[PDB]
């Protein structure tokens, strides 16, 4: 449903409040997505992310290794219109979920944060985004790995739900649209990536939670 809404209130919501986690695939089309690949690419290429998570040092500085670089967009830089309008895209949907996410009234975005793992078989151990409360109740994600092979490449987003036995394994899979709440129910890891992997946060502020995180 490309009319957000229809999606936000038949699938989003009903499956937020009752797994925490929901999956949306061909959330933007090919053409935009490839868009997006491409713009996030060239920030790559023109050397826009960082040089990555320090991963091991082993006193010798260039067998030091480093994993995700990341990069932080706002949306309205040149070059980055797309991925711009992702963000709208995530916000609209967001919007038109208020009042119905859990008891969580959203008022506030972080910037995106887009993610490159390099490929070289670093990833990122288990987490929890949000333990201590700091405003944040929503993770938004965007893949853009056309073709991905998990069963060759790894990279697998390993979430560990509420504090059920299972797990759920999702694959950064080009064009899909990710939501989960960023608190302790969901635990999660990226299991290590062996080709590069492209991915895009948003993190979405709780106005209750938020307002009191300097006092809390
Ligand atoms: O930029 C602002 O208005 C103040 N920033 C925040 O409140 C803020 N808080 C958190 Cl927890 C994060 C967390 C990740 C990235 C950006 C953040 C952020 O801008
Ligand atoms: O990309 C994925 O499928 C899952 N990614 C994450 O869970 C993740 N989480 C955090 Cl808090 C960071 C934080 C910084 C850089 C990358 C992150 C990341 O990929
Ligand atoms: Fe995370």
């Amino acid at each position: 449903p490309l009319p957000a809404l229809k999606l936000a209130l038949e699938y989003i919501v009903p499956c937020m409040n009752k797994h925490g986690i929901c999956v949306v695939d061909d959330f933007l089309g090919k053409e935009t997505g490839q868009q997006i690949g491409d713009e996030v690419r060239a920030l790559h290429d023109t050397g826009k992310f960082t040089d990555g998570q320090l991963v091991s040092q082993k006193s010798d500085s260039s067998k030091d290794i480093r994993g995700d670089k990341i990069t932080w967009i706002e949306g309205k830089e040149p070059g980055c219109e797309t991925i711009g309008l992702l963000m709208s895209s995530m916000d609209d949907l967001i919007r038109h979920c208020n009042g119905k996410l859990g008891s969580y009234k959203i008022n506030g975005r972080t910037k995106a944060m887009v993610a490159c793992y390099p490929g070289n078989g670093t990833g990122y151990v288990r987490h929890v985004d949000n333990p201590n409360g700091d405003g944040r109740c929503v993770t938004c994600i965007y893949y853009l790995n056309k073709d991905w092979d998990a069963k060759v490449s790894g990279g697998i987003l390993r979430i560990f739900p509420e504090g059920k036995a299972q797990f759920a394994d999702i694959e950064p899979k080009f064009d899909r649209l990710l939501f989960f709440w960023s608190d302790r129910r969901n635990p999660h890891e990226v299991q290590p990536a062996y080709a590069t992997r492209y991915a895009i946060t948003v993190w979405y502020f709780d106005a209750d939670e938020r307002a009191r995180a300097k006092v809390k």
